[PDB]
């Protein structure tokens, strides 16, 4: 019965048992998914490999977005052990943690193409690299956040990425919708992970979305990875192009949650 | 393994093997739920009884949204039958024929009420009555469409009815939130029912949509099925007050699809 | 060089000095129209028909928009006294008290229909009794609130009704562009107005705004006149189907304002 | 005089009198503003020199928003000749014209980082220069296209671009809003430009968009000259943080225009 099952999939950006990409990776595999993983360097690797083990997994791949000349060993490696795709997971992202603190005005020029090249730009070289070996009805996934629509306490410079990583989202849905391909962002709340450790002050957002949200909850890792599942999964074959909340309700909000704000029962 | 087994449903709007509402009940069965149904007259009753039969229902309620006398019993039939409630499909609406017709500017106040009425307040209705029953976890659905924020071709009054609808979704998902419960709605692209063959504009809409969307087809009745059973079932528990396309990914197109020659001229 | 030098206009919805109807009059009339204005019961026409003095018009007349019988009338004492309009404001809505307090779910069936006939239904019926007189060109406008698009706290039905609303200029902008006629909404931060005083919820909802908002202020009815002015003024001749937010730029903000010190974030409301 | 008058403000993207930065330039000119001009290179600066002088400007400046040597000797240059700015004008944008052929998933790195480069950071680069100049209550204005939320045909990079524009302008109307800065976008319908026309695909997204907005017409320069005005003037102090449109209601169109059942381009 598994949604996935026979099904072939690459996830991009395992760095621990926290991310994001591993909660997407379980639920996938809990659904009969056959699956590889990159890492971007050898530290991570031993992280990534026990991981993609307890999902049955030897198929692990070095990638770093940032150097082009990994993109073609990729290729080759999914061709040979893979054959062919029926999903990818595009989860990887970061902005210099001094582009996060202060404001926008203050952001370098560097700091600027870091975030918008490995946050955005690695997502059209990852899936026109890979567009060859995409099978028919395949799924395309990538992470977002409400800091690209909204502004959010110094995401700062990567609200921009996310902002140009959501349309492209749109342009990569109809470039490839020819070929019965579907692309899509799921913008999830915010979650304990290692990129959210290197965001001084995350534990406000967190506490701030817990209290607000219309749950009254964060999300938690398996939630995130339901909904990336099913975003990878037939279930969504009528689905494309879209941005895909799972943040506990918390994008309807337009001003703090009321009972007297619960942010000053809390405190 | 299904992903509503033990859930108890009540499934609002079933007119015949077409409907929207069927197709979600559908998926809903496939995924192990206890099912209960409700008709709109004995007319209706006719279909759905037998469709209740199919997806192994006894419990076949009477519920005319417009009329006040019914929704107590409702109560009392869900209560005495399934003593609660996991998930609340609501699939109804209605405009007079006339009013989907040319302009919004001629619109009758009665019209106006009628299709606010049965299109918009009918959910709060049936979400409150219903609310002593709703489990913790228990996931409120109702059926929307692009209309609601885009201009359609003479969807008018109904535009205005989906607008208020998906507003309706996010207060409730505020108000219920608190009780871990959770509102949502699916936009659906155009698909042949009941209702939607009532409307002079579907078969160009429908041809508009087919050619247009970036996965150049229209959605089937199994792919709304499947996202509605998704927002129903605990897969997307940290997924509230959201408005989920189901559409191929019509919502993203400014303009139509090219090819530069409009693909509209080619057919 | 006034922007509405010339033009007539019709003003729905002034109750006070502080209406939002008369912020956008003011600016209006100083900016050269020849108005009109409406009221809604002989009580309310004790304080628009001085404003309409002082605004240099002598074309008052009654409008209850929840009596059709009204319609007619306005229509024909427009067109004897103005002879056609150019622009139309229509800022009316009403929800009873009850309705504003506690949740969405509780809303009475009699609360939600007139809810929607005052706020929505009304501006179909308004354009539509007023429609043969608009000149091409004319532009119609009216007022919105934030809570259609997003949670405020107990706006309930009314968010339903902008929502509606906002959704109603969409379709009217597409019903009525056919003859070079324009349709808006403004979509104003919280203001007190006599309308605003009815909801006991709102001097926070205020001061949440002020403090949070990026230009750190509430807007004045300055601001919401002159935004409205522009949007009825051919200056604004290429905007049409337009939710314009007037709100020291509330709208952007996904969370609540903060300081930045030390690396460290804390809330501007905490600070307060 | 206008409302503008005693206003300084620089307008930096000046081509040709076809350019929008001129249209905004020319309705600011007209409300009583002092105005002063950028231009790329000396091959513009040939145009921009006499617009900036029938709008009675003797202030004519180089930026090319890719060299950084050029924005301190900005700053000086307007420090010296105005003392201060009420409002900016960023109308700048530039994708290799192969970036907007064909897809977005060929689009060369190089190519994305110039669009980015060019289209967005700038205005991030302009304002904090300027920012010391900016007296309470100016007003910083850029231009944005409906490519930015909605795919519009072989838009791609700069769809990307004009997504992370809008999203800078939320941003920077927080980091502004402190000292009474206001900061917006224009959201523009197509019109006939310098840049635009070098498009394959333009032509046909003007006629597509004059059949089948509300308006049923293309607008004007003057259209978002006037819009662009109002946006950097008092009569907007409330407003900030806000993309525009000034597109005769296009975006408000979920499909093509219909007729009594049939499509308004068909009869077309
Ligand atoms: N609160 C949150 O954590 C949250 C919420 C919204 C969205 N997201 C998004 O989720 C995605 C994954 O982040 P996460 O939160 O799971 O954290 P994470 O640290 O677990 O994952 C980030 C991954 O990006 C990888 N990466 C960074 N630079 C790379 C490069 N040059 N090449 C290859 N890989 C590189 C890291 O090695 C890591 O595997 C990101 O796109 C992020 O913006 C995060
Ligand atoms: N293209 C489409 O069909 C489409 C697209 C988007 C969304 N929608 C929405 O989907 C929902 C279901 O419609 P559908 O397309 O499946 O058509 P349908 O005819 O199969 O179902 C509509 C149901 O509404 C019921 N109904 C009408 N008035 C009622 C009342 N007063 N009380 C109780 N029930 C009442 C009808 O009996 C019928 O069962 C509606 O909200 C519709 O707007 C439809
Ligand atoms: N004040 C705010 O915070 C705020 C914010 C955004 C938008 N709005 C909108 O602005 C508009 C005007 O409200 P306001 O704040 O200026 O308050 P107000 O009380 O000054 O104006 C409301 C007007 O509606 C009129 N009205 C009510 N029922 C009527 C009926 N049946 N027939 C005719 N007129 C009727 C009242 O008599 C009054 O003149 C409303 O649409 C409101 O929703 C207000
Ligand atoms: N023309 C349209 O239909 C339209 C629609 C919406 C928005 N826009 C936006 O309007 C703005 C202005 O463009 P336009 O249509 O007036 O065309 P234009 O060709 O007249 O103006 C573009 C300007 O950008 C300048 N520029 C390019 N690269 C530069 C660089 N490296 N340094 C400095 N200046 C540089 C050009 O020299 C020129 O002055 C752009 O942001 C554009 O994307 C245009």
């Amino acid at each position: 019965m598994g949604f996935l099952k026979g099904k072939k999939g690459l996830i991009v950006g395992v760095a621990n048992n926290k991310s994001i990409a591993y909660g997407i990776a379980q639920s996938c595999f809990n659904q009969g998914a056959t699956l590889a993983f990159t890492y971007l360097n050898e530290s991570l690797e031993k992280r990534v490999r026990p991981i993609a083990q307890e999902l049955n997994s030897p198929y692990v791949y070095e990638l770093d977005v940032s150097k082009e000349e990994h993109f073609k060993p990729l290729y080759d490696s999914v061709k040979k052990d893979l054959g062919s795709l029926d999903f990818i997971v595009h989860s990887v992202a970061f902005a210099p943690k001094e582009a996060l603190e202060g404001s926008l005005l203050e952001t370098s020029k560097s700091a600027f193409n870091t975030a918008m090249e490995i946050s955005v730009y690695s997502l059209i070289e990852l899936t026109n690299t890979l567009k060859p070996l995409l099978n028919n009805g395949a799924s395309v996934l990538t992470l977002s956040y409400l800091g690209s629509t909204k502004y959010m306490a110094h995401y700062n410079v990567m609200g921009l990425a996310k902002a140009a990583l959501e349309s492209a989202v749109r342009y990569l849905a109809v470039d490839l919708g020819k070929h019965n391909i579907r692309v899509n962002a799921l913008s999830a709340g915010p979650i304990r992970t290692l990129a959210s450790s290197g965001i001084a002050d995350f534990r406000m957002i967190l506490k701030w979305n817990e209290i607000n949200a219309p749950l009254r909850k964060n999300v938690s890792l398996e939630e995130v990875g339901n909904a990336g599942m099913y975003l990878l999964s037939s279930l969504s074959s009528g689905v494309s192009g879209e941005v895909h909340f799972v943040d506990a309700g918390y994008h309807v909000m337009g001003m703090g949650a009321v009972e007297t704000l619960l942010w000053d029962l809390h405190k």
